[PDB]
């Protein structure tokens, strides 16, 4: 998955 | 999935 | 500013 | 996965 | 500023 | 995986 | 500024 | 994996 | 500034 | 500045 921050 | 922040 | 990707 | 920060 | 990728 | 920081 | 990649 | 810091 | 890659 | 790679 992708998180811009976390 | 995708989260701009998290 | 903030961009989750850009 | 990808995290911009972590 | 902040970019998760760029 | 990838973390910009960790 | 901060870029997770660049 | 890859960590920009650790 | 900070870049996880560059 | 800081670059994880360059």
């Amino acid at each position: 998955g992708y998180n811009g921050f976390g």
